């Protein structure tokens, strides 16, 4: 009885009414730039899944301005090539989705330039593989930058003309990730890798399990399945998603609600506020891939029910409607960080995460 399409549109309208900067073609310049990339993904994915085009003009504006050489990383020469590889990876994946929505080769070309830029910081000398996140420093190979890269090459393996070298890169990247140790004993992914002071060998740094690091990897494996038709990639994704859904692992509350590890102590920073929606969108991708790979009508039904359950809780306990004024008649919905906890304030990363959950149920 809940209309996820209308709620996503209200959530996007709330996102624009409070956080979109027309003069900058960006959401919230006081927030991390990469989260504007995530927001762009959610808006593109809303249009892709709902069949609507109401934000297409706005998305094109954002792309055209955020394409330009970044003032804080001119040496990237624009096209979203930034001072960290994960920043680049978020926009690169948004361009994959833009290409999926529009069929405009221009966006596919951006993702291709991004893949080649990110790969510059893949090294086999440390950790036997993987890329660094901090381009200027080269001190950290983490989960998210390698999950983004892996989903990027796996996506390009299904879309780019030289799809073979991208499929080989994806298969090689997944083999490295699987062997990295970052996937722990309960099939959840810790934050990144530490390096042995004496031996130089790398190991799971046991930093927190963040929801978005259980998400991007699902989309990556889904694209690897589409590229190979090997259901082993789906089964591996399902083991990771199942671990998230199991309340015994602390990511899913006793009410069945996705919960970031920082929500308990009310310490979720500007980055962590956006994590849950990224997982939700990728989980919906996994659900679609699972239901299409088997003739069982109940295939992937647990993931849909999970997303549905999480939507209603967010719908009921985390929502606050904007009240219009005599000057601003904007209507929409605002959302806080906890999908079960109360609504206290809204921020752009919280709102972006909100849209992702609604879009995940379209
Ligand atoms: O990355 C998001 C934000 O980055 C800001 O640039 C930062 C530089 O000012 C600083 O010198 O180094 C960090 C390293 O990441 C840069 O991110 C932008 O000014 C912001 O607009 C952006 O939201
Ligand atoms: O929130 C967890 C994530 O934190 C990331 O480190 C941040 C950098 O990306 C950012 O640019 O600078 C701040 C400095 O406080 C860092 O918190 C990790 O790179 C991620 O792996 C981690 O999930
Ligand atoms: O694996 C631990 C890593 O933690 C990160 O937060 C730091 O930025 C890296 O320098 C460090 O190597
Ligand atoms: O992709 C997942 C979505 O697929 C749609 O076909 C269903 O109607 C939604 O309920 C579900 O959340």
């Amino acid at each position: 009885s809940l209309n996820s399409t209308g709620l996503a549109q209200a959530a996007i309208n709330g996102l624009n009414a409070r956080f979109y900067e027309s003069s900058n073609a960006r959401w919230s310049s006081d927030e991390p730039w990469w989260i504007s990339g995530v927001a762009l993904t959610m808006v593109i994915e809303y249009m892709r899944r709902s069949g609507s085009k109401e934000y297409l003009d706005q998305v094109e504006d954002v792309i055209e301005v955020q394409r330009q050489p970044l003032s804080w990383w001119p040496s990237g020469e624009g096209e979203f090539r930034a001072d960290a590889t994960d920043d680049t990876g978020w926009w690169a994946l948004a361009m994959v989705r833009m290409y999926d929505l529009t069929g405009n080769e221009d966006y596919l070309n951006i993702s291709i330039k991004d893949e080649a830029y990110m790969r510059q910081w893949w090294t086999d000398t440390e950790c036997g593989g993987g890329l660094y996140v901090d381009i200027q420093d080269l001190t950290y190979k983490n989960a998210i930058a390698n999950e983004l890269y892996l989903k990027l090459v796996a996506s390009l393996a299904n879309r780019a003309p030289n799809a073979t070298i991208y499929l080989d890169r994806a298969q090689q990247a997944w083999t490295w990730f699987l062997g990295s140790g970052m996937i722990n004993g309960v099939n959840l992914i810790n934050d990144g890798l530490a390096r042995d002071s004496n031996t130089g060998s790398c190991y799971n740094n046991r930093l927190p399990v963040w929801t978005y690091n259980q998400g991007v990897i699902l989309g990556a494996l889904v694209e690897l399945y589409h590229a190979t038709k090997d259901e082993s990639y789906l089964l591996s994704a399902q083991a990771i998603a199942d671990a998230v859904l199991s309340p015994s692992n602390g990511l899913t509350s006793s009410s069945g609600v996705l919960t970031e590890t920082c929500e308990g102590s009310d310490s979720c920073n500007q980055d962590q506020q956006v994590f849950k929606g990224v997982f939700a969108l990728n989980l919906a991708e996994l659900g679609d891939a699972v239901a299409g790979a088997s003739s069982d009508p109940d295939a992937g039904q647990d993931y849909r029910e999970y997303l549905d359950t999480n939507m209603q809780s967010m719908y009921a306990n985390d929502r606050s409607e904007i009240v219009p004024t005599l000057f601003d008649s904007s209507t929409g919905d605002l959302y806080d960080v906890s999908w079960s906890g109360p609504f206290r304030n809204a921020t752009m990363p919280k709102q972006a995460s909100a849209i992702g959950l609604y879009v995940a149920n379209i």
